[PDB]
C-alpha cells in the first residue's frame, strides 16, 4: 500500500511495480536460489509510447509475471531490454523477453560471461562500455561502466531526465550488513568503482540497489563500507 515491497509482501512468483519518478519505476520480485528466499530489483523506463526494460525480474515465469503487472499498471508495450551483469537475476527470464518480442541487450563481456555459465543470453551486443568510465546512451538512459566491483562486467544506470541512479549489483541497499554474493567479485577494485560512480553522477537524486530499499547517494558511501569490511 505504497511502501517499498518486501519479499512478505512478494510471493516467489509475484511482480511488483513501485513508481520512482515520472516515467520511472522499479520492479521488484522474490526467488529462491540454494535454499534462501531474496528480492531483486529491476527498472523500467519511459521511452514515448514504449517501455526500455532493464534487467528480468530472476527467473522465466517471474519475468511473464513482470511482463503482465507492466500492461496491468503502465499499458505500453516493452520494446527493449538491457542486462547489468550475467547472474541469473539480471539475465534469467530473456528466453521469456525474447519470446514475448523484446530485443535484449547486454555487453559483450555480460554475454560471454552468460554464455559460459550456462545462464540465458541476450541477443544484442553493447558496444562501447569495454572501459572503466565508458558510457553510452541507450533510449531514455545512460548506461555506464564503473570497472570491476559486484562482478567484472556489471553496469550502471542512469535516467537523466529524473536524476535516478540504478546501481544495479553493485549497489547494496543502506541496511545491509555484507556485501551480498561476492563470488564473482572483485573487492579491492570495487571502492574505487564505487568511487568513479560517484564522480560521475553527483546529481543522483535516487539510487536504486540490486536487492533493497532505494535512498540517496548516501548508498554509495555505504556500499564501499560494507565491501571493505567483507574484505577484511
Ligand atoms: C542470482 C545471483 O547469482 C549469484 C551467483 C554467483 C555465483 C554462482 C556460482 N556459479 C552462482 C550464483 C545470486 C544468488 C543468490 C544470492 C545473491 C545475492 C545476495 C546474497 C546475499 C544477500 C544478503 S541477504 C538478502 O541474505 O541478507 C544479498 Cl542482499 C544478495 C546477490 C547479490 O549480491 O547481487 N546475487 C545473488
Ligand atoms: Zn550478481
Ligand atoms: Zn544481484
Amino acid at each position: 500500500s505504497g511502501e517499498y515491497p518486501t519479499v512478505n509482501e512478494i510471493p516467489v512468483g509475484e511482480v511488483r511495480l513501485y513508481q520512482i519518478a515520472d516515467g520511472v519505476w522499479s520492479h521488484i520480485a522474490t526467488q529462491s536460489f540454494d535454499g534462501a528466499v531474496y528480492p531483486s530489483n529491476g527498472l523500467i523506463v519511459r521511452d514515448g509510447d514504449e517501455l526500455l526494460l532493464i534487467d528480468t525480474a530472476w527467473g522465466a515465469k517471474n519475468t511473464a509475471a513482470l511482463l503482465a503487472e507492466i500492461e496491468k499498471q503502465i499499458g505500453l508495450p516493452v520494446t527493449r531490454a538491457v542486462s547489468t551483469h550475467f547472474h541469473d537475476d539480471r539475465v534469467g527470464g530473456v528466453d521469456v523477453l525474447r519470446a514475448a518480442g523484446v530485443a535484449t541487450y547486454a555487453s559483450p563481456s555480460t554475454r560471454r560471461l552468460a554464455e559460459a555459465e550456462g545462464n540465458e543470453i541476450p541477443t544484442h551486443s553493447l558496444e562501447g562500455l569495454s572501459s572503466s568510465g565508458d558510457a553510452v546512451r541507450f533510449g531514455p538512459v545512460e548506461l555506464f561502466y564503473p570497472g570491476a566491483a559486484h562482478s567484472t562486467d556489471n553496469l550502471v544506470v542512469y535516467v537523466p531526465s529524473a536524476n535516478v541512479l540504478y546501481g544495479g549489483c553493485a549497489v547494496h541497499e543502506l541496511s545491509s550488513t555484507s556485501a551480498g554474493n561476492v563470488a564473482d567479485a572483485d573487492l579491492a577494485e570495487w571502492p574505487t568503482s564505487v568511487e568513479r560512480i560517484q564522480k560521475h553522477y553527483p546529481e543522483a537524486e535516487v539510487v536504486i540497489p540490486g536487492h533493497g530499499l532505494p535512498g540517496g547517494l548516501d548508498l554509495l558511501q555505504h556500499t564501499a563500507n560494507v565491501v571493505k569490511a567483507h574484505k577484511n
